[PDB]
DNA sequence: GAAAAGAAGCTTTGCTTAATAATCCATATGGTTATAATGGGAGCTGTCACGGATGCAGG
């Protein structure tokens, strides 16, 4: 899960901003009060510190009240589900028959 | 519960078309012409009433 996140980010993160990053990429332009709501274990300035890291890294930014990742963090998520497909859903990553097509 | 049937999701593929090599052609530029060749032309012609600025002149 966050193994693929922090591993896919080359360990630039910790688990707090990992699951917060799952929350931000999970619903587009959500409020940080919902982030603190689904993270009751973390403090208000702990969540705001982790958003200070993602803003500090420039991944998650605002749109007025908006909160969303950029495309590079999106590539980190898609690599995370890629390795999650390599190790957790192996037959989901498959391929069917391919047409040639035409023969002389 | 089977079985045709139609979509999701891959591919090709004949056609197009935009990028780019090739070529040719307008265009500029300059040169170069060795007998001699010596002051233009429409100007309107039938306003006109005022008016102010020159303009000239004698006391």
């Amino acid at each position: 899960k966050v193994t693929y996140i922090i591993k896919a980010s080359n360990d630039v993160l910790n688990e707090k901003t990992a699951t917060i990053l799952i929350t931000i990429a999970k619903k587009d332009f959500i409020t940080a009060a919902e982030v603190r709501e689904v993270h009751p274990d973390l403090g208000n300035a702990v969540v705001n510190s982790n958003i200070g890291v993602l803003i500090k890294k420039g991944l998650v930014e605002k749109s007025g009240d908006g909160l969303i990742i950029t495309g590079e963090a999106q590539d980190i998520i898609s690599n995370a589900a890629t390795l999650y497909a390599q190790e957790n859903a192996p037959e989901l990553l498959k391929k069917r028959a391919t047409r040639k097509a035409r023969e002389i």
